[PDB]
């Protein structure tokens, strides 16, 4: 069992730290400056995110925070989870150590300015369904978010889920016909299929670098598209494969009742390809930060 205090534990090495041991190299992301760090362990060079967790903080997200890294904690054989690497605790603070990813699947987007290829989202929906299906049948969570913000790439090629929010309970963008509008008022309440089309309508998204929704001006719009219109599919001449166009219309089934949970997606022949199909994330994800790197 992990050290979840005074200790970092990486490689499969424990090694006892406090703060002091931490070089802090900045905020992670843009705007992340005071709240998720990026720090150097200068015992052995590795480069880690590092949450701070105030205690003076807002008392609500620091519960939100607290649920998270419980989930985190107990989510250690799950591969396709953000990893928590050991925590500090302080009068005044608590530091979460966690995974350094390079960048999540909004950003990669938004850097991008186009499609993300088939066989990078293939090796995306076989990670993220993992990952979905591991929290509701380990942890009974029911993740409710699911949007390209979830979604974390690195350099090595890895694909996980964000811890933010893992524990469960604008993005009305990624809602599912059922959430915004429960069929049975009797048995109001969504499930992890409405996660699912969340997961569809993201795949859409990265695969056209078109958000299936973008001609909204307002988030009831988009409401009324999500419930008006015919689920926004793949298009038929960008060369997508069979087995992609299909998994994503599955996904994309407006009748929740007819919507596959995870245990029925992990059957499709998209899911079984890409868990032995090689594909070399890491260096695809080096090249096209290359390509888009603005001078510093």
């Amino acid at each position: 069992s992990m050290k979840q205090t005074g200790y970092l534990t990486i490689g499969g090495q424990r090694y006892q730290a406090e703060i002091n041991d931490l070089e802090n190299l900045g905020e992670m992301g843009s705007g992340t400056c005071g709240q998720v760090w990026k720090m150097r362990f200068r015992k052995t060079g590795h480069v880690i995110a590092v949450k701070q967790m105030r205690r003076s903080g807002n008392k609500e997200e620091n519960k939100r925070i607290l649920m998270d890294l419980d989930v985190v904690l107990k989510s250690h054989d799950c591969p396709y989870i953000v990893q928590c690497f050991g925590t500090f605790i302080t009068n005044t603070d608590v530091f979460i150590a966690m995974e350094l990813m390079g960048t999540c699947a909004e950003k990669l987007k938004k850097r991008m300015q186009g499609p993300i290829p088939e066989r990078i989202l293939g090796k995306m929906t076989v990670a993220i369904v993992k990952a979905l299906y591991y929290l509701k049948e380990k942890h009974g969570v029911i993740h409710r978010d699911v949007k390209p913000s979830n979604i974390l790439l690195d350099e090595r090629g890895q694909i996980k889920l964000c811890d933010f929010g893992i524990s469960g309970r604008g993005c009305a963008a990624y809602m599912a016909p059922e959430r915004i509008d429960p069929p049975d008022p009797t048995k109001p309440d969504y499930d992890i299929r409405a996660d699912v089309w969340s997961l569809g309508i993201s795949l859409v998204e990265l695969a056209t670098g078109q958000f299936p929704y973008k001609n909204c001006k307002t988030d009831f719009e988009v409401l009324t598209k999500v419930l008006q219109e015919e689920p926004p599919l793949l298009p038929g001449h960008m060369g997508f494969s069979g087995d992609f166009q299909s998994f994503v219309k599955d996904c994309l089934t407006k009748d929740h009742r007819k919507r596959p949970k995870y245990n029925k997606l992990l059957e499709h022949s998209f899911i079984k390809r890409y868990e032995t199909l090689e594909v070399d994330v890491a260096s695809w994800f080096k090249d096209v930060m290359a390509k888009t790197e603005s001078p510093r």
